[PDB]
């Protein structure tokens, strides 16, 4: 698939919901980001830095009127550059459950509660892109 890719999410998110994205990180990449829209708000920013100040973190954050908010960092890193991964991200009522290569990685509380309203998903960076898709559990 072409990056930077729309996933369109019809009628919005719900809890059960569960979107699954398979790539490639690319050798020497410098950052992926997924971005679930509300408009042009973003209610879940999830972005891996490979080299943030010599150090791999994830950041996470909503976009607000064109402003960032809090960030919540992760330093378990689990991509690695030139490698196959899988991102998993699970909705919960009362969060985005994020899982990469089977393994659970962190959750981000819902910020942005208009859940209907979360209907796209913006998949960017240094990736190639094999599948993204969508299944009700
Ligand atoms: C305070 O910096 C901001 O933090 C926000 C989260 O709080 C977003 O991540 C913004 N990123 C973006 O808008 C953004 C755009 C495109 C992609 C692919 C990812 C993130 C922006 O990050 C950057 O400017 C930035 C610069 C270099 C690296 C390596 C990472 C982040
Ligand atoms: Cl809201």
């Amino acid at each position: 698939l072409i990056v930077p890719y729309n996933l369109p999410l019809p009628g919005g998110v719900v809890p059960r919901m569960l979107i699954t994205i398979l790539g490639t990180v690319k050798p020497n990449a410098n950052r992926i980001a997924l971005d679930f829209q509300r408009g042009n708000d973003v209610a879940f920013h999830f972005n891996p830095r490979f080299n943030e100040n010599n150090r791999r973190v994830i950041v996470c954050n909503t976009k607000l009127d064109n402003n960032w908010g809090r960030e919540e960092r992760q330093s378990v890193f689990p991509f690695e550059s030139g490698k196959p991964f899988k991102i998993q991200v699970l909705v919960e009522p009362d969060h985005f459950k994020v899982a990469v290569n089977d393994a659970h990685l962190l959750q981000y509380n819902h910020r942005v509660k208009k859940l209907n309203e979360i209907s796209k998903l913006g998949i960017s960076g240094d990736i190639d892109l094999t599948s993204a898709s969508y299944t009700m559990i």
